[PDB]
């Protein structure tokens, strides 16, 4: 069950970790108007944990 999403451009109130098991970050900007963040897909993140 692969997942395509980045912590930066994720959803406020969630968490995203890498594939190897290295947590990226949590509690990021909201989807409505997120701060300076990338647009491409982040395959590094296995899945989100909300």
């Amino acid at each position: 069950n692969r997942l395509c999403t980045n912590c930066c451009a994720g959803r406020k109130g969630c968490n995203y970790y890498s594939a190897d098991g290295t947590f990226i970050c949590e509690g990021e900007s909201d989807p409505n108007n997120p701060k300076a963040c990338p647009r491409n897909c982040d395959p590094n993140i296995a899945y989100s944990l909300c």
